[PDB]
């Protein structure tokens, strides 16, 4: 069949429109939605189109009425066809209204005309308003075709189409299109596709917010409401659309400023046109808030040369903000291209990381640090090419003006092309792989403006070869600041194709570790208005990147975290911010869930404060499964040159990530575990596990003490929350800071925490600190930084009063030399053609000695007619190599000296603790020793080789336990690290809170305090002391102690066992116990291995003696339970004196004799000296413990059945009970010795007979002498009696062991409170012992007036009764005590010439 010349668009058009209203109507006609979509918007574009419908209608309609008109339409088509390009739609209007409806007579006789010309009619009126508006009125009837049927699906209640036919029967009209919407929502998928991708084609409503945009404005507003799930994504589409309702108005407004910046008006003058671009008209442009690169990339391109160079400069100013100013020039080339700019504040400028004086670039975080003096500017070029053919001559000929960074622009949006464009731009870079590098430039970018207002696409090479980093693509080398990535160090990043070019999202795995798959997103967004616009700007970005994240999928990941950096200077804080905050996030949460996305980072800016900055950068995480993790901090230098985290946040302080700096590199999977292996090689924890092992040993102090003491135990704090820890790290001005950051990446070789644990005996909460050094760090070595830090913990424990625990790793002082100058130093020999001949000195060459100067103390001496430098001392830069480090050892040594004497102190040897790290051991005095950790002073290997012989082996050969317990150095013996921190809570029980605090007591519980002593001492054999003091297991039942069952624990009882030691409790309240060991214990010493004659030495320490080594151990325990212990003591006095043999005299048994007095004037809380049964105490044993020796805080008790006298009544017979004076008493008792001495006196006796006499009494007195001697025996031991102690005044009070429990329980808790009391007095009075008869109801001045206010009668005795009054009356005497603190206020003003300066001082 014969077809129209021009008939193929018209045709064309019909259909292509017809394939897309099948599909919306419902019809089962299904065509490639993509390419038929793109044919008909080719064929609404096409001028040819307006002329094709005409010539097809008009062919059929020639032979129609009046002919007039006929003719005269046709020359106006044939006419405009050739002759110009649209269309007369409106010329074709007014000839058809002129002729038929107005031309009544002649044209149209009657009203035929109108139905005859209407397919002609309804040409001129798609086409009256424009070709492009013909295209938008089938974009405005094809996005209304959809909403028309969709919305009633989506309306009143109806999600029923049956129920919807039934309310359809309103309408007679409705008969067929009832039906026909039915059809049209059944295949609503394939609907939703077409409007997606029309919705995609007309997105760039960005660049016109006029022609396809307000055209579509009303058409597109009735696409958001269609929020029913079947429509749910074409309506967020909808919304993307309407918040873009610019760029072509801006091509424009950009064309103009661009054009005024070059010809400056200034009326009155002919040439401006040479004058170079104004920076005041351009400035508008440059510093806007809009996007100016999303249009800027075709001004370089097709203009006048003179505007491609103002355009350069434009694109320059905005992109290098950040970056300095330094001479624009513009040289005419071939290619009129060339804008040679110069040029980084880096410090005060961006948070960025800065030390010492470095400049770097924004990409390159690495570029030249050693220092910006001697190091060139970055000399600029950017280029505008054409075609990606002919940009290569805008690169070899462009490098000839540069004796740095370079940026290429391009004009080909042809095509959205990838790989093939890296294959097109590669080959430029690998030809001229010696011409970029000879100019040294380090950056060159790619723009690839698109006119369609799509972000351009940037390419760049970097390096020596320039082997382009995929990192920085589609974004600029100088937006990347904002883009940080230096962040992502220790991962392998490949990004992935994002829809949106202002976000990147990429693919980050461990470079150690390939377990570690996240995805990490990194977005900067340019806020473009013209305080609610932000919190609304991060929902529009963080959709995006959802979006994003949806495409790309969830995948497998770990972790995700997205980054949104905000370049705007808003004034706003973030105290409203983080209401704002809250409101979104629970929105966004579930979906950020799903994603696997764990935390976000915002960092926004905030001029409002000065009217300057205050950066407000928030970190979010989705923690446990809840957020809560609201982190808001404050961009603040540390004063050291760094950008660092001061959170001032709303999640209470107790945060995580604090005073670090913003370089931090996140850290990956499993960087915990290297760190932990190569301390658990040396059978030590890692130093970061510790605080762990305490919540666990606490945790395990309540499940014990549960059991033991039922009902208080509901306190019981969980598995968590038992302890509350701090990291402490050097602050600002040196002063300790409290921090709660990740466990690992310690800034020095020392970690300290403040740590609150919840104990059973405080189950509110008690503090300390605990140090140690990390083993890994430099062997744990002791540097100054380490010996500053560990002193300012001492120093902080002490302020406080809490305990310290130090948990000792270490290898003794740091060590180094000057590593720089041993590549550099020269030698000056005797001879140099043998140097084996001796050297003179050592020197250094002179342009080797400028290098340092500082770093050695170079004399100069002419040697061969050479300028020498001979070093007489070397300095060295690097610090810990010498007395650096012995001085700061020497400094935290007083420290902890110093400390011992205040708070209570404590060691713990984890691992090898060596030099100075021994001797923190000792000055803790308090050490617990894990089995396999050595103190050791010089290393093992480092004897023998001084000795010249292999004489140790092991460094636990003479620092092992075998050492350091069995000569009192260590205290406890542990099996492990855990073990030994479970042992420390232990003595932690016993002592109290803080320095001055009550004791902590509990209820009598275990072992009741009304109970009687049942274990009593069998009088002729030896006994387990220990047995008296805890208890006695037996086979037969159990007979307990004087003390709580299973309270007691004993120390140093490896060193001197012939005095036990150890903290016990009396019905709840902690004690110091002392006694003496009654069986004969055997010390055997080591032999020596460094004196092959040194033989192992056997000494018996008889029991219930004093040696030299036994004095020391009480002496020892006296000063330990005094300083920082603070607890009462009570000394089970057995001892029958001391050894005067020769070797202990001579092993200075004085001494350390003294040193038990010593300890005890020095002591403050009570102290019981109690002579058990059985129990002796004569001559020198007695002297050193009397209570005249400190009588304010000493008592002493004797029992019933106790003795003490001068000397053992075995000693005194032979001094005041001779033989001579046994005899007279022997003729005075014995009948038969008076019988015969009446024989001898009366004489009248022969020789032979005075013999006889003399025979028979030497005979009967020999009889009689063994059983006198026993007289005399028992006669002395009446002396040493317990019931003369009492009547002579030496003890108070006579004690029957039965119920010495029950008296003690009640002296004790009766001196606790009296003491404190007393204490007060003296607080209050001046707020700043004398005689044999100092006895405890004399201790104290004051008890005299606590008498008169107590009213008790029996105020020296009745404990009991005095207990329970002050319990009662806590009232009372806080009452008397501010009664007499006024008092003294009173005094001391009074006492205050001195007259007339107090009535000066007054009138001040």
């Amino acid at each position: 069949s014969p077809v129209v010349v021009g008939s193929k668009p018209a045709q064309r058009f019909a259909v292509l429109y017809g394939t897309m209203c099948d599909i919306l109507n419902g019809y089962d006609n299904q065509v490639v939605m993509q390419q038929k979509l793109k044919e008909f918007i080719e064929v609404l574009r096409d001028p040819k189109l307006p002329y094709s419908e005409f010539s097809a209608q008009f062919s059929a309609l020639h032979a129609r009425m009046p002919h007039k008109l006929d003719a005269q339409l046709t020359q106006v088509l044939e006419r405009a066809q050739n002759r110009g390009a649209e269309f007369p739609a409106r010329q074709l209007l007014k000839v058809f209204n002129k002729f038929l409806d107005d031309n009544v007579p002649n044209k149209t006789d009657q009203d035929l005309l109108k139905s005859t010309l209407e397919p002609l009619t309804s040409v001129l009126n798609l086409y009256l308003d424009g070709q492009k508006a013909r295209e938008l009125n089938l974009i405005a009837d094809l996005l209304s075709m959809y909403a028309d049927v969709e919305c009633q699906f989506s309306g009143r209640r109806l999600q029923d189409e049956e129920a919807i036919l039934k309310l359809r029967d309103q309408y007679k009209d409705n008969i067929q299109k009832v039906v026909n919407t039915v059809l049209s929502h059944k295949n609503v998928m394939s609907k939703n596709s077409l409007v997606l991708a029309l919705l995609d084609e007309y997105r760039p409503n960005k660049p016109n917010v006029g022609n396809v945009g307000k055209h579509l404005r009303p058409v597109l507003r009735r696409l958001t409401e269609l929020e029913s799930r079947q429509s749910a994504k074409v309506s967020l589409k909808a919304r993307e659309v309407l918040i873009l309702c610019s760029l072509e108005e801006r091509t424009a407004q950009m064309e103009h400023i661009l054009r005024s910046s070059v010809v400056q008006s200034r009326y009155g003058e002919t040439g401006w046109s040479h004058r170079r671009p104004d920076r005041e008209v351009l400035k508008e442009v440059v510093d806007s808030k809009y996007t100016v690169f999303d249009v800027l990339t075709l001004f370089f391109a097709h203009e006048d040369p003179y505007v491609a160079l103002a355009a350069l400069e434009v694109y320059v100013r905005r992109a290098y903000r950040a970056y300095n100013l330094r001479e624009v020039r513009y040289h005419d080339e071939e290619r009129p291209y060339f804008i040679d700019w110069d040029f980084v504040p880096s410090s005060p400028a961006t948070p960025v990381e800065n030390d010492f004086k470095r400049i770097h670039s924004i990409s390159d975080m690495t570029y030249l640090a050693r220092r910006t003096r001697d190091e060139p500017i970055r000399k600029g070029v950017i280029v505008p090419c054409k075609d990606l053919l002919d940009a290569e001559e805008a690169l070899s000929r462009a490098l000839e003006v540069l004796p740095a960074v370079v940026n290429v622009a391009v004009r080909d949006a042809e095509g959205k092309n990838d790989e093939e464009i890296l294959a097109l731009i590669k080959p430029w870079v690998q030809n001229s792989k010696a011409d970029l590098l000879a100019r040294r430039v380090r950056r060159l970018t790619f723009i690839c403006g698109r006119n369609d207002g799509s972000y351009p696409s940037y390419y760049t090479f970097r390096g020596p070869d320039y082997a382009e980093d995929d990192s920085i693509r589609h974004i600029e080398p100088s937006l990347a600041f904002q883009l940080e990535l230096g962040r992502l160090s220790k991962f392998k990043l490949t990004p992935v194709f994002t829809q949106n070019k202002n976000i990147h999202v990429y693919e980050a795995v461990g470079r150690g570790v390939e377990t570690d798959r996240r995805y990490f997103t990194r977005a900067v967004v340019r806020p473009g208005r013209l305080a609610e616009y932000l919190i609304s700007e991060a929902d529009r970005v963080v959709n995006d990147i959802f979006d994003a994240l949806e495409i790309i999928g969830t995948n497998k990941t770990d972790l995700n975290h997205m980054f949104i950096n905000f370049s705007h200077t808003f004034q706003v804080t973030a105290d409203e911010v983080a209401e704002s905050l809250q409101g979104f996030l629970d929105r966004f949460g579930p979906r950020g869930w799903r994603l696997r996305v764990h935390q976000v980072e915002i960092r926004i800016n905030c001029m409002r404060s000065e009217n300057d900055t205050m950066p407000l950068r928030v970190i979010i995480t989705n923690t446990s499964g809840f957020v809560i993790q609201i982190e808001l901090y404050e961009e603040k230098l540390s004063e050291k040159g760094e950008w660092v985290y001061y959170y001032v946040s709303g999640n209470a302080k107790i945060g995580s990530m604090h005073l670090l700096p913003v370089s931090t590199p996140y850290p990956t999977k499993n960087w915990l575990q290297p760190k932990r292996y190569k301390a658990h090689i040396l059978g030590t924890q890692y130093v970061y596990d510790f605080p762990e092992l305490f919540r666990q040993a606490i945790q395990n102090s309540w499940t014990e003490a549960v059991k033991k003491i039922p009902s208080l135990a509901a306190k019981q704090p969980a598995i968590g929350e038992c302890i509350d820890y701090n990291e402490l790290v050097l602050g600002d001005q040196d002063n300790l800071a409290e921090v709660s950051r990740e466990p690992g990446m310690n800034s020095t070789g020392m970690v300290g925490w403040l740590i609150n644990a919840r104990t059973p005996e405080y189950p509110d909460g008690r503090k300390f600190i605990v140090v140690a050094n990390d083993i890994t760090f430099k062997i744990g070595s002791f540097g100054p930084k380490e010996d500053t830090f560990f002193f300012k913990c001492t120093e902080l424990a002490r302020k406080m009063g809490i305990p310290r625990i130090y948990l000792s790793a270490n290898s003794g002082a740091r060590l180094g030399l000057a590593e720089e100058l041993m590549p550099h130093f020269n030698v000056a020999w005797n001879d140099p053609a043998k140097p084996e001949a001796g050297f003179k000195y050592l020197y250094l060459s002179d342009e080797a000695k400028r290098r340092f100067e500082n770093e050695v103390i170079t004399e100069e001496i002419v040697e061969d007619g050479e300028k020498r430098h001979k070093i007489i001392t070397i300095v060295g830069a690097e610090e810990g190599l010498g007395v650096e480090c012995l001085r700061g050892s020497g400094l935290i040594a007083g420290a902890t000296s110093r400390a011992y004497n205040d708070i209570f102190t404590c060691t713990l040897v984890t691992c090898r603790s060596v030099g100075i790290g021994a001797y923190l051991v000792r000055l803790g005095q308090r050490a617990v020793q894990v089995e396999g950790q050595p103190i050791i002073l010089t290393g093992a290997p480092a004897l023998n080789s001084l000795l010249g012989r292999e004489v140790y082996t092991s460094n636990l050969q003479l620092g092992g336990t075998q050492i350091m317990y069995r000569n009192g150095v260590s205290h406890l013996t542990a099996k492990d690290d855990f073990d030994g921190v479970t042992k420390i809570v232990q003595w932690l029980s016993f002592i109290p809170d803080q320095r001055n605090n009550p004791l902590p007591i509990l209820s009598p519980s275990p072992d009741p305090w009304d109970r009687d002593v049942v274990y009593t001492p069998p009088y002729k054999q030896t006994y387990d002391v220990r047995w008296m003091i805890a208890g006695k297991e037996d086979e037969d039942g159990f007979q307990p102690g004087l003390f709580d069952k299973d309270s007691f624990v004993e120390t140093l009882g490896g060193w001197a066992r012939t005095v036990v030691v150890g903290r016990a409790r009396l019905g709840g309240i902690p004690m110091g116990v002392i006694a003496v060991e009654t069986r004969t214990i055997e010390n055997i010493t080591p032999a020596d291995p460094a004196n092959p004659d040194s033989i192992e030495q056997v000494t018996n320490e008889a029991g219930g003696v004093w040696y030299p080594n036994s004095a020391f151990k009480t002496a020892q325990a006296i000063n330990d339970f005094n300083y920082g212990e603070q607890l009462p003591l009570m000394i089970l006095a057995n001892w029958r004196g001391f050894s005067g043999g020769q070797r202990d005299m001579y092993n200075e048994v004085l001494k350390y004799g003294s040193f038990i007095v010593d300890a005890l004037t020095r002591f403050e809380k009570p102290i019981f000296i109690y002579i058990p049964p059985h129990g002796e105490l004569r001559g020198g044993s007695w002297v050193v413990v009397d209570p005249t020796i400190n009588p304010a805080s000493m008592e002493m008790y004797a029992d019933e059945e106790a003795r003490g006298g001068v000397l053992e009544p075995e000693g005194i017979i032979p001094i005041k009970y001779k033989k001579d004076k046994q005899l007279e008493t022997m003729a005075r008792l014995d009948p038969v010795y008076r019988s015969l001495k009446k024989e001898m006196a009366k004489e009248g006796l022969s020789k032979e007979e005075s013999d006889n006499i003399k025979k028979k009494m030497q005979q009967r007195e020999e009889l009689l002498l063994p059983i006198y001697h026993q007289i005399c025996v028992q006669f002395a031991d009446l002396h040493d009696r317990a019931g003369r102690m009492k009547a002579k005044g030496v003890i108070r009070q006579s004690l029957q062991w039965r119920q010495s429990r029950r008296f003690f329980y009640w002296r004790v808790r009766r001196r606790l409170i009296e003491d404190d009391i007393l204490r007060r007095i003296e607080e209050a009075i001046n707020p700043a012992n004398t005689s044999l008869a100092a006895s405890p109801e004399t201790r104290s001045p004051h008890l005299v007036q606590l008498e008169s206010w107590v009213g008790i009668p029996g105020f020296k005795t009745n404990d009991r009764e005095v207990v329970e009054w002050y319990e009662q009356n806590q009232d009372r005497i806080n009452e008397k005590l501010e009664k007499l603190k006024k008092e003294s206020i009173a005094d001391q003003m009074r006492e205050l010439x001195x007259x007339x300066x107090x009535x000066x001082x007054x009138x001040x």
